[PDB]
């Protein structure tokens, strides 16, 4: 029986059997004052000391959120849905420790994605006990507020200043700084990693001065702050905030007196009104996201990046081959997870209206013109794959590549990857390829469990990725040095080399999406 004395009081963990050994788990450690009552919409308050033994033996409450329901009973959407109660009392974090207690172990801190509207750290594919067991690192994950309750912005107003979820994360980073030592961790060797909006989060942590000293290195999986969906400006933050008030009957004149109205509304009142704060949404819509608050963010992030105003350190950045296909079955006409989704030129044209609603007719013609120069004009899946590439190149890949070029231009080592393996267990149809979110299980080493009926080639690739992530965390270099692997080159802005990750062969390529990204990053802004 192990109990660790944190600065805030004693906490009792539990022991797990992983791969013939032990990992100690502390699920559900509180790291903030519960943000309810008058604390709703506010920055996270500090934790009051306690004098008993907190039993950190089960996952905590998940933060209030709206749940995916487009496919009830379907594992492919429900693996992402919360697996603990929803409650405003949700600011908790988890710690996996190798056994026996390491001395000065590198800490990995996971920040989950979900469009800043959904997510929870208790998901099975975020289980950190494999990483603890295999690479003797410490894995920490936290829950952070999402949707309106985590990102409602009345800018300047401390009653709802914006970016509360990001301050939740930061307060958890503060926690492992003040406490990880007692678990055997090295507060000086802390690597942030996250996926989708989690990756956008860690990219903002590279910019936030208040995060500069709370971590060492950073891993960005399928996301960056410069992605079109990732930052909401101040005028849409306010139109959205005031729309929600009109929806709940909280329109008041005194700016502050709008907030106390929302603070006495039930959590489900705000949740079901969230979707309608934008007049025309898209499958990629982030209704309440990060803003320039003058606190977490001191200025617009694109300016900070372009002028080298970020934490200088190594980064690991990468994308998946079919980032965009997940979003097609949530909106585009003619798409279905239950057929081959072969669409015509006409249907391709109406998908662009879904994904680019307020963009010109000349804008949409140029997208179609760039993405329809086929090798084979007879392929019936031409337009299907093309609209998938359009959505994936615009929302994830081209921003991620631009982030890596601009970050590396200031002298730091950067490492870019291209994940192109489709999981043998992936419950979505084959036409959707290597989907958004489905490298996560490889990173967390789930195929390392042979009972889980992953393929043998998948155990090897996960083992090699798990090693490259932990080598990057520990030593700032994502090599696998022993089994004669391909050496991962630095991403230099001149040649733009990256590593493809897959079962058959890891090769070195250059200038991922050369043409597609020039169009999206240089031309498409001007239309
Ligand atoms: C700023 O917001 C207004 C408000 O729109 C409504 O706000 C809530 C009450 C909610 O019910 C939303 O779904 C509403 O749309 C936007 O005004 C609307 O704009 C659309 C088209 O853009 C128009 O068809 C509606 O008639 C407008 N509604 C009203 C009440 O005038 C407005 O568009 C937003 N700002 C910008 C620049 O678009
Ligand atoms: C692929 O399937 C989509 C999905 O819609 C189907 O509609 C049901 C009636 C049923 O047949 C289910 O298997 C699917 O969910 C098809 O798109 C629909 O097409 C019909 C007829 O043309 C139209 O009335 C609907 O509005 C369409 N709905 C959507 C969301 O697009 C599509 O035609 C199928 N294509 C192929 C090649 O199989
Ligand atoms: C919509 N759903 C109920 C499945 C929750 C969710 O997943 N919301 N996510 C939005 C988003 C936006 C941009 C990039 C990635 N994700
Ligand atoms: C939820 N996730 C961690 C995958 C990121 C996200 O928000 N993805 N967005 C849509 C989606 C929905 C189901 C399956 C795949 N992608
Ligand atoms: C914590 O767990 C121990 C071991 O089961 C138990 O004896 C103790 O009463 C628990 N404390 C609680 C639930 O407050
Ligand atoms: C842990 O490592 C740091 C350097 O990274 C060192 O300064 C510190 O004293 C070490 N502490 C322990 C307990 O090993
Ligand atoms: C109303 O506005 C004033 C300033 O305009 C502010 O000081 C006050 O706190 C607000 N709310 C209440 C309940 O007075
Ligand atoms: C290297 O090869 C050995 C022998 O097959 C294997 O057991 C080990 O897990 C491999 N390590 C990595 C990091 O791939
Ligand atoms: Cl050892
Ligand atoms: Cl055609
Ligand atoms: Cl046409
Ligand atoms: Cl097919
Ligand atoms: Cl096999
Ligand atoms: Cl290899
Ligand atoms: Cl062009
Ligand atoms: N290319
Ligand atoms: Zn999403
Ligand atoms: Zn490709």
């Amino acid at each position: 029986d192990i109990i660790i004395a944190t600065k805030n009081g004693k906490v009792r963990g539990m022991q797990l059997t992983v791969f013939g050994g032990t990992v100690t788990a502390f699920l559900g450690i509180p790291y903030a004052q519960p943000p309810l009552g008058r604390l709703r919409f506010k920055k996270p308050q500090s934790l009051t000391k306690w004098s008993d033994i907190w039993n950190a033996t089960k996952y905590a409450n998940s933060c209030c959120q709206n749940i995916d329901q487009s496919f009830p009973g379907f594992h492919g959407s429900e693996m992402w849905n919360p697996n603990t109660d929803l409650s405003e009392d949700c600011l908790y974090l988890n710690v996996w420790i190798p056994a026996p207690k390491p001395k000065n172990a590198t800490v990995l801190i996971w920040i989950y994605g979900g469009g800043f509207q959904t997510g929870t750290s208790s998901l099975h594919v975020y289980d950190g006990k494999f990483l603890a067991r295999v690479e003797r690192v410490i894995v920490v994950s936290m829950n952070y507020r999402v949707g309106a309750l985590g990102f409602l912005a009345l800018p300047g107003n401390p009653e709802a200043p914006g970016n509360m979820g990001l301050f939740d994360q930061q307060l958890a980073l503060q926690w492992v700084q003040k406490n990880i030592a007692a678990f055997g961790g090295n507060p000086k060797s802390v690597t942030l990693f996250g996926e989708s909006a989690g990756a956008a989060s860690v990219s903002l942590h590279l910019l936030s001065p208040g995060s500069h000293s709370l971590f060492t290195r950073a891993i960005l999986q399928s996301g960056s702050f410069n992605a079109p969906w990732a930052v909401t400006s101040l005028y849409e933050a306010r139109n959205r905030t005031l729309n929600l008030a009109k929806l709940t009957g909280c329109s008041r004149e005194n700016e502050t007196e709008i907030i106390k109205c929302l603070r006495n509304k039930d959590p489900q009142e705000i949740l079901l009104n969230e979707a309608f704060v934008v007049p025309y949404g898209t499958p990629l819509s982030v209704n309440f996201g990060p803003t320039v608050d003058g606190d977490f963010l001191t200025d617009m992030p694109d300016i900070l990046l372009e002028l080298g105003q970020f934490k200088k350190t190594q980064i690991l950045v990468g994308v998946n081959k079919d980032e965009g296909t997940a979003f097609l079955v949530y909106g585009a006409p003619g798409f279905s997870k239950d057929n081959n989704s072969i669409i015509t030129r006409k249907e391709f044209q109406e998908g662009l209206k879904i994904f680019f609603p307020g963009v010109s007719e000349f804008g949409k013609e140029s997208i179609l013109f760039h993405y329809t120069d086929w090798v084979d004009d007879q392929r019936p899946e031409n337009y299907r794959e093309a609209l998938g590439d359009v959505v994936g190149d615009y929302n994830f890949i081209c921003p991620a590549l631009e982030f890596t070029k601009k970050f590396s231009e200031w002298g730091n080592n950067a490492f870019f990857y291209y994940f192109e393996h489709r999981s043998s267990k992936l419950p979505w149809p084959e036409w959707m390829g290597v989907m958004h979110g489905y490298e996560i299980e490889f990173v967390f080493g789930l195929p390392l469990e042979r009972r889980d009926q992953y393929t043998k080639a998948e155990e090897i690739l996960s083992r090699s990725i798990v090693k490259r992530w932990a080598n990057f965390a520990k030593y700032g270099n994502p090599q696998e040095t022993q089994n004669q692997s391909t050496s991962w080159p630095v991403f230099k802005s001149t040649e733009q080399k990256y590593l493809t990750l897959n079962t058959e062969s890891t090769r070195i390529m250059t200038k991922l999406r050369a043409q597609q990204c020039r169009f999206w990053t240089s031309f498409f802004p001007k239309v």
